[PDB]
């Protein structure tokens, strides 16, 4: 170590290495593949920021405190100046230029030295496999799984020395324990006070919304950002608050994910109070009746459903133009937090019995493998989605079991190679076979009497083996005539964007709602030509004088 | 020490930097990173030319001024000097020595000299690595978006130790507002006289037109260049353009993006009434079927006629080749001059489920270098929801999520669908008739075996005529006029007879081919039957080229 003597264990005896806790389940491998006779070079494999400092860089802090195995006793973990003394000339060629000046001393150390990571996918490595081929070079490495799998293929100058330490992220609870012995380094630097419910908000609340940093990475900087917002709050040029809270954490978490505090700082039971009120921000209503299917997802938190099944299993029977599109998205707006959780698939594609392998997947060798399926690849894309199966009844009169493995054993296998998991889904089936009769009255006090003629008539294309695996046959509440006047004004919003741009007032007194009461609630045809009760008598002659 | 570096706060102890207005939240973000214990280095990421320098310029006038928090008092922020590194080399490898002596002495400062590295994408810079956590170096970055992914985010070493302060395209009013208090050095330097609206018509009229540039960089590059065409008469020997005007800012904008001055002097309702009488010179007719084709632009780009709809797929009757699919080849004249808009689909007899896997590697070769364009689709007539399932949300919503996923800015690009089924059950003959055959077949021409809800969802139920009987050598006059003034020099002129003009102008009508029997019934006179007496030895002038009364093949004797 003639040029320099950069020592990791000296940084442990001075305390410049950060105080480390936990992570002893995977020091019991790092050492077991380190103090061996052969294969003496561990590589910590995971996501970038999992705890590669938490294992390797605390081992030097573990040497001087004596809880390391014997054989490792009297071993100093060293490092190089790799990052400033890889080079020494002006032009290119400095990838491994002055490596030989500082690798020759390591042979003389006689089984004591351990060289650091130094980002060993960047050492590529013109001199490393010359240096490592004898095995006397005693090291630790660490590289992420994108830079461990893509990096090397069959190097027996590398995999001869490396052991597959696939390091993993801790759970929700574990990273909370890390911040208890890490708040002793933030009581001196930011000069703040950190409390115990303040450190739980960094872990368990960012667990559902934040995934770009692993569990003891995102929970540490979320703590230290509020601790770096303290003197931004105290000393913005009366407001001295060095005691941090969970509100400081939930502040900077709301500014990071994109979603505000409004759907974040509550328990799931606390947004459950206005769940129907956020349902009926866009649902046509009938809140005295249709809260049964509201209770079914409310029954999905305790866990008395089948664990070998998805979250939901239903039937969504009724007319069209009623909530076939409206009710399904609003189930995804609350739990699944999205407007693109929609897998609308009309099952009129089953005019051939060969079309089982098109929504699911062709076999290997047959055409339809390079793109996969429809009810699989979207669920491969979105495993956190509701699933909506439009018009089930047009399945083949001989061929089914397209929807039985998804409900019985919960899982489904496409023709690609990997089984698709449906455990975080809810099935929504619209097999309209006998409920296309909205023209009858049937809806003054009860709305199930429309359904009672269907269960005697729907079962010739259904089977007894299928209706068992769906619990609540939830009938579509109808679209009344007065109920159009709540949900028809959300189409007008582009002209609502237009009317404030021109300084004019064309706001009505009973002149434009009589044609908005002619969309839906149909006796003969439907809402597809009923949408044209507006364009041919208002939009042509009244607002063509607005661009002139 | 004393002279090896340039302390920008030593320029800010007197006040030789730039103030910050409106960007105060991203400068409270800079201290919000640097106050940390772990990973306490900021990076001022912006677009090309947003003021990534300006934040440290704003940070410099807060340290001595005391508007920073109480922990940055005394810590004076420097900058990475480039000229104090490579000046006066003597032998080979003069980089690492007069970088380290500038570097190593900052160990005992204890966070005092906080370095700023402008152009972190350049700073190479690979000796500043191993001592971030030493306290011997404390850096501040300034990078562009793509220029950060190549240098820090590709690796895991610097991935921790630098945080990204994203700086955006500011508002137009705050763009002028920082130049509203810093206007003194703009009055006597650009050779411009003081007026209010001089910045205005280059900032409000160039955030969308030249949106491929950056307005905070066009916060100088449109003041320095619109007042550079002004500089022809500012000192050359009221009377002339001494003050800035803002019509010549609009006039020089036409010399940048190609959108000329004939749009920037007309009114608003005439600006959208120029496409109407446009495709009438080359493609003749269509005196209403171009008035009511961009009518939905007055009804969807503004938004009038119930935008929860497709555009329309009723009849557009046409002749085979010369006004069926040609009406997107003559559209190189409208808004962005995009000839690479070629997405046209025949969607006529597609009944099998195996014709979709070609549209879903050239997607990032033609549309992403120039995003604001025209995008076409025509002849979408008879398909099933096996292929219409993608194309059911392409009727609206703008942004494409099939395999695209990103912002597909089709509200500022165009989405068009038409169906131009003019093949059977009614046709032209040659190109001259009246207007008594406009709209007569609803379930007969396009909607042969498909639902009427696909033919009542059309806004612009418009068409041109099934003209006929006299004119296919005149709509395709390209092989009559242009090919027979071919020898316009050497004293030559090719005159055609009435046999090839009015005799056969009606006879060999076939409703399938059209353009090739024009070149098959008149395939016997063009060059070498013309060259029976014209070419190869008889090039003497003094005679007139003519054709005579013969049968359908003529030897053109002179
Ligand atoms: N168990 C732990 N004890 C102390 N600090 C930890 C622990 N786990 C993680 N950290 C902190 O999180 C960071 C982990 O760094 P690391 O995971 O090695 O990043 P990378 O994988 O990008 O090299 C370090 O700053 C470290 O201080
Ligand atoms: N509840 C609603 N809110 C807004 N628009 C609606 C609603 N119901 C129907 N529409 C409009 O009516 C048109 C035709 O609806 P339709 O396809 O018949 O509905 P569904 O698929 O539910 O039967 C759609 O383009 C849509 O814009
Ligand atoms: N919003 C703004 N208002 C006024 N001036 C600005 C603004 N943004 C940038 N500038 C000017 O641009 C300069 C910043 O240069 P910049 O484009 O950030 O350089 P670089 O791209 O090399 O980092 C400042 O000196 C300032 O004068």
């Amino acid at each position: 170590l003639k040029k320099y003597t950069i020592d990791l264990t000296e940084r442990a005896e001075q305390g410049k290495l950060d105080p480390v806790i936990g992570r002893d389940e995977e020091i019991r491998r790092t050492i077991q593949v380190l103090q061996r006779r052969t294969k003496n070079n561990p590589v910590l494999i995971g996501e970038p920021g999992v705890g590669k400092t938490a294992i390797v860089e605390g081992l030097a802090q573990r040497i001087i405190n004596g809880e390391v195995p014997e054989g490792l006793k009297g071993r100093r973990v060293l490092a190089l100046d790799m990052g400033a003394l890889v080079a020494g000339a002006k032009y290119r060629g400095e990838f491994e230029e002055r490596l030989k000046g500082v690798l020759n001393d390591l042979a003389k150390q006689e089984g004591n030295v351990i060289l650091f990571i130094d980002e060993l996918h960047t050492m590529a490595g013109n001199m490393l496999k010359p240096a490592l081929a004898r095995g006397e070079l005693h090291c630790v490495g660490a590289t992420t799984l994108d830079e461990y799998r893509q990096y090397i293929e069959k190097d027996a100058a590398l995999e001869r020395r490396f052991q597959k330490v696939f390091v993993a992220e801790p759970s929700v609870e574990d990273t909370i324990a890390i911040l208890r012995g890490l708040k002793e380094r933030y009581e001196l630097h930011h000069h703040v006070q950190i409390t115990d419910p303040a450190i739980v908000a960094a872990a368990t609340l960012s667990h559902r919304y934040i995934a770009d940093r692993q569990l003891p990475d995102k929970a540490i900087d979320l703590i230290d950002e509020a601790a770096s917002s303290i003197r931004m709050q105290i000393d913005s040029k009366r407001l001295l608050r060095n005691k941090v809270t969970d509100a400081e954490i939930a502040e900077v978490l709301a500014r990071w994910t994109g979603i505000p505090v409004s759907r974040m700082m509550e328990s799931e039971r606390e947004k459950l109070l206005r769940m129907e009120q956020e349902l009926h921000h866009r649902v046509i209503g009938q809140n005295e009746a249709v809260d049964a299917v509201s209770n079914a997802i409310r029954r999905s938190r305790a866990g008395l459903a089948d664990p070998n099944r998805p979250i939901g299993s239903f039937l969504f029977l009724g007319p069209t133009g009623v909530g076939k599109t409206e009710l399904c998205k609003a189930l995804a707006n609350f739990m699944f937090d999205s407007d693109e959780a929609m897998v609308r698939i009309d099952m009129s594609e089953f005019m051939e019995k060969h079309s089982v392998s098109r929504l699911v997947g062709a076999p290997p060798g047959y055409v339809g493998y390079e793109e996969g399926g429809y009810l699989t690849e979207a669920v491969r894309r979105r495993p956190y989605s509701v699933i909506l199966l439009d018009e089930v009844e047009k399945a083949h009169p001989d061929v089914f079991n397209i929807l039985l493995q998804v409900l019985d054993d919960g899982r489904l296998t496409d023709g690609q190679g990997r089984t698709v998991d449906f455990r975080n889904t809810v099935v929504i089936m619209t097999s309209n076979l006998g409920s296309d009769l909205i023209q009858e009255r049937f809806g003054e006090l009860d709305y199930a009497h429309m359904k009672e003629l269907v269960l005697g008539v729907v079962s010739h294309n259904f089977r007894p083996e299928f209706i068992n695996r769906i619990d609540e046959v939830v009938v579509f509440h109808p679209l009344g005539e007065q109920h159009i006047a709540s949900i028809a004004q959300i189409q007008l919003k582009r002209l609502y964007k237009r009317l404030e741009e021109r300084g004019y007032e064309i706001h009505i007194s009973d002149e434009a709602l009589k044609l908005l009461s002619e969309n839906g609630y149909d006796p003969v045809y439907g809402a597809r030509p009923l949408k044209r009760a507006i364009q041919q008598q208002i939009e042509n002659p009244l607002a063509q004088q607005i661009l002139s």
